[PDB]
């Protein structure tokens, strides 16, 4: 259905934009998602030939990049969210956002069904734009998500600071020795990518930049530690870097546990097994204050759900696997990008930003042809015009490191731009964060942010 | 300290400056609250001479003349409040904040019980300053608390802005020729001072400047009312002003209604009575989906708690009566100032910053008479001593209007400098409120909120 006076989430709004026919004229696609995928998907797509429909829980778009930045206030959580609709402005034609999220896709009677928790109730589509995200991977691994926080979304980054400024708190009311103020103050990040390494980073900047500036005797006994599984942190730049990085991290006396797996999160401690170079599995306790879990992306339900509704995808893991052209292999008018397609591609913002521009252009390509206004086999009509199978240019990979230091590569091809370094590291990782930020509201915003943050402390208030 | 907690909340910082023999000499002060006239005092007062020590639930100071441009994203929540400790870092001697409430004054035992929300629980006092504020005030009108929102605190504003999002939401889902969406686009604000004005004013602001540039079909029917029960809006301006402002209120769309009182408040709808010109009382319903009732302020508990402790109080109604040396009536060593005070001035933020200058040089001026720790008509000792009472140099009044327009009238004593106007005044009075924050970090926030307005819109997050 999708019509008329329902109830999904309550900003089911319509922007009345160019003049269309009631007799349907253009092919109804219907994006899942407003993240990377997504927005960069309806950022292009021309709307005077399609009719785009958009269905999101979340009314906004993240800046993922920037949330380790959040918790501690370098940034503000506004100052790098986007609402839907400005990016709809920006189109030509007709738009719609479900405030909802999917939950079954019925991919033959072809409906994405959204029930949301601010109310049939499905909604017709011609094509669909299936951009959902993963969401974070525990391993079953029992006691996070009882007592961890995941660093993905705009909440999660506010749940963070109430704790770690709650316990700023209750430790400050007990007596310099107790090692129970000791506990209070302690972080654990568990997680050696990116993520991580900058919230890691981003605490203690907070902690010796701004903390110690009027309660020292608690920055002192504040206490970070980051734990990794694997041999050494940062594992997509060149080992030459991963270790510069351990190196400042450790400088700015951060406890990195290289080798390190968490068997499970009790309520104060998180049992850690450590495996050694010479096979010697020794074990662990680490106390912790608060718990950041940074680390894996799992399929969600309205994914591993369709797993079975298509024959191809009984056994796929990951995300959807996906052709060469970006269709669910074993359906015709179904698409997915970034995190829940399994392109064989890092899970990434730049691998989903492309994903979803080349689809975004090959849907421009298929207007062309009279052909594709109609007509279980399905990629056969991509041969018979000649389109382009989707190759990945993997640009690089930048990182923040902590107290003013970054480390960078860049790329195109085989061809390797640039890679860094220090203090001037920084100033580009900025600069470039900045560039391919998607909105100029929220440019400025940050840009702003970071001029505040010279002449002043961040803003760690728990209740905002 | 050590561990003086027994009763006070997590916040309870100290400041360990100067070097503080246990068994002390300098008196020791007690500043109640965290606004106007606390923080005023708090600025003036020599920390060498005298030991300060703080009581609020209220970390942080509020600009509370910005308030209601937060609600709309005008302004954001972080840019107009600025923390105690802040400003007691940049002081001589030692601070300390109990972050708590008072619940008790205790005259006749030189103590303020304190059970703060989060946790004897007595503090000693030689001096001690009540300055908490007033709270706002219903005239046992029923309805006011459960269906209306005060305008007086931070949270306040997230409470309206969640309240109108979730009904601008809930309204687009019906058809524009409905009953039940119109009214959940009205809004009354009771209470026509500046600040009902300056809120319906921003209001009026998001609705035709946001609102309208994405869904003009609901920003139309979206209604804002001004109920105010005396002859004229802003009455503290002079009689010629009054008629322009409102001019400009109901040629932006608002509907304002004077000689009008809200007789009571339902779930849909308030009640309300006007007074005409021929003295004939009419009655009539006003259906509301939003109630900002920005009206009266009374008698904190506390407050009221101290006027049975004292025979001078005991017949105080408004607040604690104070001599011309601002000290509370009936007991030496407590003072009064600002809301909590009745100095048969009027309640204005303005009063409280001079009452207390005024009382930190009297403070200072106690630092040349070593009788006062030596020592019933206890205002002779400072009338002997030839003290400078207290008189008020009243400034002026400014208040915004909507739509770019603002009404002004700087002054001394009787010398006006000035009384406008327009679009200059606007700017002016932009000037004026930048120049009197109270602090770097707040003016320069509010200085890019403001810039980030011009070239973008509002941020109205209902979760943010
Ligand atoms: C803290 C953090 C920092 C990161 N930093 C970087 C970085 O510096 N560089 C980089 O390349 N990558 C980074 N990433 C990874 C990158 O952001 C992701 O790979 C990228 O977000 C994937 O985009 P996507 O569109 O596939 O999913 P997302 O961007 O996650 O978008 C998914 C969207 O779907 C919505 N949604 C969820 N469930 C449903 C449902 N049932 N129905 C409808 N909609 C739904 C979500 O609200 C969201 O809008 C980071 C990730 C995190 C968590
Ligand atoms: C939205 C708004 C806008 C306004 N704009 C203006 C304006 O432009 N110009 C103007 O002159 N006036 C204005 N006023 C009025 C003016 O701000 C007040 O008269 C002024 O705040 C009085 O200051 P105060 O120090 O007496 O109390 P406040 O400034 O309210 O401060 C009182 C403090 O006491 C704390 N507190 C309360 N109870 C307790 C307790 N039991 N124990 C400890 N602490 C406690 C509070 O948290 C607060 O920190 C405005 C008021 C509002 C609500
Ligand atoms: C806006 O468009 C872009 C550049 C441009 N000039 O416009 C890029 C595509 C832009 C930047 C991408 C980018 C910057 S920096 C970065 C990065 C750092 S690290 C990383 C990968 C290798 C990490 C993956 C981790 C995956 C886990 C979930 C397992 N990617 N990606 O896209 C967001
Ligand atoms: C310039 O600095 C100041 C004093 C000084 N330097 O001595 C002032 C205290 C300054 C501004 C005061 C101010 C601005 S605008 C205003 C005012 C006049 S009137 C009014 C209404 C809102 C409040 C109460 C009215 C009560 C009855 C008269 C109805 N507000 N007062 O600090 C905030
Ligand atoms: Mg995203
Ligand atoms: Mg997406
Ligand atoms: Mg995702
Ligand atoms: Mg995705
Ligand atoms: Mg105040
Ligand atoms: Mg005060
Ligand atoms: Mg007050
Ligand atoms: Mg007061």
């Amino acid at each position: 259905t999708g019509v008329e006076n329902s109830g999904a989430g309550p900003t089911s709004f319509k922007t009345m934009k160019v003049i269309d026919p009631q007799h349907s004229d253009k092919p109804n696609v219907l994006i899942l998602g407003s993240g990377w995928g997504a927005i960069s998907f309806l950022k292009h797509i021309d709307t005077k030939k399609y009719n785009v429909s958009i269905i999101s829980p979340r009314s906004y778009f993240l800046f993922t990049p920037l949330l380790p930045s959040a918790p501690v206030g370098t940034v503000d959580e506004k100052s790098i969210i986007e609402p839907i609709v400005n990016f709809a402005l920006k189109k030509k034609g007709n738009v719609t956002y479900y405030e909802a999220e999917a939950t079954s896709i019925n991919p033959d009677r072809n409906t994405v069904t959204i029930k949301s928790l601010s109310a049939p109730a499905e909604i017709k589509y011609d094509y669909l734009i299936s951009a959902v995200g993963a969401e974070p991977n525990t391993f079953g691994i029992p006691g996070v998500t009882d007592y961890g926080h995941f660093l993905k979304e705009i909440p999660n980054s506010l749940e963070i600071r109430r704790t770690f400024a709650a316990n700023l708190e209750k430790a400050n009311l007990l007596p310099k020795g107790d090692p129970e103020r000791r506990r209070l103050l302690s972080i654990v990040v568990v997680g050696g990518g990116p993520t991580g390494v900058e919230a890691a980073g981003e605490l203690q900047d907070y902690v010796h930049q701004d903390l110690r500036k009027f309660l020292p005797a608690l920055a002192e006994e504040v206490q970070i530690h980051l734990v990794e599984a694997l041999p050494i942190v940062l594992n997509m730049f060149e080992k030459k870097l991963s270790s510069y990085a351990q190196s400042h991290l450790e400088n700015t006396s951060i406890k990195v546990h290289l080798r390190t797996a968490v068997a499970k999160v009790e309520e104060k401690q998180l049992l850690a097994k450590t495996k050694h170079e010479d096979g010697k599995i020794t074990e662990e306790t680490i106390p912790y204050g608060t718990l950041i879990w940074a680390t894996g992306n799992k399929a969600r339900p309205v994914i591993t759900d369709l797993f079975k509704k298509i024959p191809e995808q009984n056994s796929s893991k990951r995300g959807l696997a996906v052709n060469d052209f970006l269709q669910v292999k074993g359906s015709n008018n179904i698409f997915a990008i970034g995190d829940n397609a399994f392109a064989g591609l890092p899970p990434t913002a730049q691998v989903a930003h492309q994903e979803a521009e080349y689809l975004a252009k090959n849907f421009d390509k298929m207007a062309q042809i009279p052909n594709f206004q109609k007509n279980d086999k399905i990629d056969l009509l991509f041969e018979e015009n000649n389109f382009k199978p989707f190759k990945y240019n993997d640009l690089g990979a930048l990182a923040y490191l902590g107290s003013e230091r970054a480390i960078a590569t860049i790329r195109s091809g085989k061809r390797t731009f640039y890679t860094g370094g220090g203090l001037m590291t920084f100033y580009l990782w900025r600069i470039l964060y900045l560039s391919m930020i998607l909105s100029a509201r929220s440019r400025l915003k940050v840009f702003f942010d970071w001029i505040k943050l010279a002449f002043f402390k961040r803003d760690f208030f728990k209740g905002l």
